[PDB]
């Protein structure tokens, strides 16, 4: 049936968006492909983790993967599974595979809950046409108080021995004349070090976070969603999955939807409309939904900028062996807490996330997320054969992020007389994993497929709110980004629309 509004996806522009619809009063249906994940499993708990993963890590995949970095030692727990509405999809395009969360919030379930502003300068040179003092003086403060941003305790941080790993990278680093910054976190802190002291249930302590966290992580399903749904309109319905979008006759938007069970079983397609139409189903999602009602004709008036300018985040993984005598522990917390900021706007520019391991005994490996200025964008291509939006990023496009990345663990490797590993991603001699995305960032770009606000051009009453607005790159950790754009892009458009 009709609702007033619709919300496509419950990621962050989604659940910005509807939480502020709701506080307007707007009746609003949330559509969500994945899960609301609330029920104990077989262990008893809601997510596996890390060395138990089982159906619900994956997204109808018939194997569960080793988390990137840890093919290794994480091998040797993988197991044949049935396919399944799991947590986390690995979506294999040619020459990239992109990482996204499928659930009741979307990546907030999946994700590291690094909660990082952009440097100002940056975002005025990505996003000219956005008026910057707004975002820092309103719309990044609103972010960070209702994301539940909170900052590790320096002290703890420095004894503990779940942040072993992070300390030694910092040192190393160190001798290189490369400086290293605490990263803010959704992931509550005060939790961790009871979880470090025996005191409550581990989940960052016990080798969770990429197939979610049992406890901790303030994913959005407590934060934005909880909120939305408080307001008394909004709703949510899961494992329904937008297919095609149409302007009716009589105004609006009407939808095609396939509701399944988590087996993925077909139960019923059915017809939603509405006046107002908001796209948060991810970089990859919306835009898909958008490439495929152009070029089959449903939405006829979207411009040639829809599909446009992806970018990776210039995401690039690669890691170090260390010396004998500096091992980083087997009891490594499953969310970062230390980046190297090396980012200057220049395109040698790289923010290295000190990623944890998962492996639970020593293996001297310290490994490391860059992201990099890489100029390169890819397209989204729809291909009416299979109903699928095909992205035409060839792996050699990630050269200049390889090269940056590099170039930087090269300064770190001259001054710790260290080498990379080489064997972690594949049996082939590869120190740079450069085909795989967590960041995925454009194909729906503000201000190119849309006016400023998220506008879709063309059309009224349509709205994106997501990754897909990102013109590829941020420089830092994307989900603040997307959350305050989405905050000052709904006010705007409750303002002036609705
Ligand atoms: C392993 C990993 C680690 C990461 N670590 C960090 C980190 O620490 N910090 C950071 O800032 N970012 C991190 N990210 C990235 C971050 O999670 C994403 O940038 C963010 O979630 C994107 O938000 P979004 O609103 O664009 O879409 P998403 O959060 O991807 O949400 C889209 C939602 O729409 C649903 N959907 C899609 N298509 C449809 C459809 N047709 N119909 C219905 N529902 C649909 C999806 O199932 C999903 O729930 C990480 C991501 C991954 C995968």
């Amino acid at each position: 049936g009709y609702v007033p509004a619709v919300v496509i996806g419950t990621g962050y522009g989604a659940a910005v968006s509807a939480l502020r619809l709701g506080e307007a009063g707007v009746q609003t249906l949330m559509l969500e492909m994945g899960q609301l994940w609330n029920q104990p499993g077989p262990d008893g708990n809601i997510f596996c983790g890390m060395l138990n993963p089982d159906k619900r890590s994956s997204w109808f995949k018939n194997r569960t993967e080793a988390p990137l970095g840890s093919f290794l030692w994480l091998d040797v727990v993988n197991r044949n599974i049935d396919p399944y509405a799991g947590v986390l999809d690995r979506v294999n395009y040619d020459q990239m595979s992109v990482y996204v969360g499928r659930g009741v919030g979307g990546g907030s379930l999946v994700n590291g809950g690094m909660a990082v502003e952009p440097k100002r300068s940056y975002f005025e040179e990505i996003l000219p046409r956005v008026d910057s003092s707004e975002m820092y003086d309103r719309y990044f403060p609103r972010a960070n108080s209702m994301l539940r941003v909170n900052h590790i305790d320096t002290k703890w941080f420095e004894d503990t021995e779940w942040y072993k790993f992070a300390r030694v990278s910092r040192e190393q680093a160190g001798k290189a004349g490369l400086g290293t910054v605490f990263v803010p976190n959704v992931y509550d802190f005060g939790y961790m070090q009871r979880e470090a002291a025996g005191e409550v249930p581990k989940s960052a302590l016990a080798t969770e976070v990429i197939y979610g966290n049992n406890h901790g992580k303030q994913s959005l399903d407590k934060t934005y969603l909880a909120a939305a749904l408080g307001t008394g309109k909004v709703t949510i319905q899961t494992l329904h999955q937008v297919k095609t979008i149409r302007q009716t006759k009589d105004g609006g938007y009407a939808l095609t939807v396939e509701q399944k069970d988590t087996d993925g079983k077909l139960l019923a397609t059915k017809e939603i409309s509405c006046r107002y139409l908001f796209l948060g189903a991810g970089s990859l999602g919306s835009t898909e939904l958008l490439v495929r009602a152009r070029d089959t004709g449903t939405l006829p008036n979207l411009n040639s900028e829809v599909g446009a300018g992806w970018g990776p985040n210039g995401n690039i993984m690669t890691a170090r062996a260390n010396h004998m005598w500096n091992p980083t522990g087997a009891h490594q917390s499953s969310i970062p807490a230390l980046g190297i900021d090396a980012w200057d706007n220049s395109d040698s520019s790289v923010f290295a996330e000190i990623a944890p391991m998962p492996a639970g005994l020593e293996t001297w490996v310290s490994l490391y997320l860059a992201i990099t200025k890489n100029p390169q964008r890819g397209t989204f291509v729809y291909d009416a054969a299979t109903d699928r939006a095909k992205l035409n990023w060839t792996r050699d496009q990630n050269a200049p992020a390889v090269n940056a990345a590099k170039a930087l663990f090269d300064r770190i490797n001259k001054a710790n007389g260290t080498i990379y590993r080489y064997d972690l991603f594949g049996t082939q001699l590869k120190a740079f994993a450069d085909d795989f995305c967590y960041h995925p960032l454009g194909g729906c770009v503000l201000g190119k497929a849309t006016d400023d606000y998220g506008r879709v051009a063309g059309y009224k009453n349509l709205y994106v709110t997501d990754g897909s607005l990102i013109p590829g790159s941020v420089g830092v950790n994307p989900f603040v980004t997307i959350t305050a754009l989405a905050e000052r892009n709904v006010e705007r458009i409750i303002k002036q629309d609705v």
